[PDB]
């Protein structure tokens, strides 16, 4: 796995990312948390993000 | 498991009303009932199920 | 897993509760609950129709069972 | 199963049916054959349909 | 399996070009130089890796 | 099986690719890594691209 490491470092560092859905929807905010399914976004509000519905993850800056 | 079972389980037990997300942007309301591995009953005026699939986000209407 | 679909849709079946099957395109699908398996839901109406659970939103009962 | 005798006897019978897409597009024709995962939709020019793309298969008449 | 498989070997053992149209109603077009369990390789000016789960329809050019 | 090779030539060649997202949106840059869900696309960023929301895979040159 390779997504385990590059959310970990995002949620770890505390990096603002942009998580945009398979719709076009952008979501932005720091990753609180994740599972194998769902990320936890949280925000001015915790959200929780199902991976299924997830397009691309980008961080802001270069990490 | 470890973040989407605990997540949900607190809605469910605590009874707060949530804003569930589909992929194609409508928005239900109301208190998660119970949910497995593939649906989440949903309960307001009755009590619809929602499968997992078409949701992007869970939005909690308190912490 | 299952737990929960099977009895919920059971319910709706053995009661004879009309439903609403929303699409994930947003497209509404009305009648009986005449079978189901693992992935699909047969739907009674003017005639029984085959529903793909993958394409599936939400199934939400008439009257409050 | 369900789905096996649900196409089998559409296909066995040649009645045509308005398979549907989760896009909104309907096609129209017979089933000239299944498996797994896609079915043969026979028209004036036959086509394969992965079933992860249909959302209903509606027979044009009651049988 | 046993409609899939053959249909899709047919098609690329006769070279036959073909129109795959994927779920977002875009018509992609070439000739099918492999494919898998999951991905399809359509080559044309060059070839592309078309993901199984992205497409509604193959509709071969003849019979 | 063949999505590795694949992936792995154009990622050892840094040939620059057009991931196409379902949604329609086009993503440009260069293959970093992938595992069996995701692709690690660097251009600007490193950003990480869910499979499940890929389409096509298009290379800028015929290999």
């Amino acid at each position: 796995s390779l997504q385990d490491p590059f959310l970990n470092a995002l949620r770890r560092e505390r990096v603002p990312v942009s998580i945009w859905l398979v719709n076009g929807i952008k979501l932005q905010g720091q990753i609180e948390s994740f599972d194998q399914f769902v990320i936890l976004l949280k925000n001015t509000v915790s959200q929780m993000v199902y991976k299924h519905a997830i397009s691309t993850v980008v961080p802001s800056r270069p990490v």
